């Protein structure tokens, strides 16, 4: 996250990180006990590595009695996905067991009607990703409030010439923004999930490249169906 502030710890239990060897490499959200949804271009760098998810937490490195580290049964990335795409940038993982519920972990409700959220809705995406250009790290969860951009305006060549789907939606990106290391995360608009954080390479803060985010109401078929 750039341009952002520290989240209120545990204020957002659904917030997960998804990790490769002990590390954070992608933001995630708890869908439901035993699903973790994120992005699917994630897998593309745990080729080789162990993926485990953490749920419970604020600060990566240090203990807190809500942390825990959960292993993964199996990793369900959306069929149409092409690893040079950012479409269908889904994938869903089962953790070896249910989540243990409390105030620190509980499953985010997602959006099922397909309807674009108005323009100008401000929405929260939080992630561990880096903070600035330099490529700094936060140990603990970072947020931001975006507003929402309606997609013609997404759409120009000035910035993603129709790169934006009807699956697709956009937030500003001006000095405040989401980066590497936050794909796979949750875009929360009106204590619903409306998106997840594309994994593809953009670069942040940069207010002619607006934030690409993939509409969950758009798969509510496919999750349902992976779920099921």
């Amino acid at each position: 996250i750039l341009g952002g502030r520290e989240a209120e710890a545990h204020a957002r239990p659904y917030m997960a990180s998804v990790q490769l060897n002990g590390a954070h490499l992608c933001g995630g959200v708890l869908v439901a006990e035993q699903w973790v949804l994120s992005a699917a271009h994630c897998l593309e760098d745990a080729a080789d590595g162990k993926v485990q998810v953490l749920l419970g937490a604020h600060s990566l490195s240090q203990p807190e009695p809500s942390k825990r580290l959960y292993d993964v049964l199996r990793a369900v990335p959306h069929p149409d996905s092409q690893p040079d795409t950012i479409d269908h940038d889904l994938l869903l993982l089962q953790l070896s067991e249910k989540a243990t519920l409390g105030p620190a972990v509980r499953p985010l409700p997602w959006q099922r009607v397909d309807r674009d959220v108005a323009p100008g809705t401000l929405c929260d995406v939080a992630g561990w990703g880096i903070v600035n250009h330099a490529g700094r790290r936060p140990d603990s969860l970072q947020h931001v409030l975006l507003p929402v951009l309606d997609r013609a305006t997404c759409n120009r060549r000035t910035h993603h010439d129709g790169a934006i789907t009807e699956r697709l939606m956009c937030a500003e990106s001006n000095r405040r923004d989401s980066c590497k290391g936050d794909s796979g995360g949750p875009l929360v608009c009106g204590g619903v999930l409306e998106g997840v954080v594309t994994s593809g390479s953009r670069v942040c803060g940069n207010r002619k490249k607006p934030g690409i985010y993939t509409r969950v109401a758009s798969y509510a078929a496919w999750i349902d169906s992976v779920l099921a």
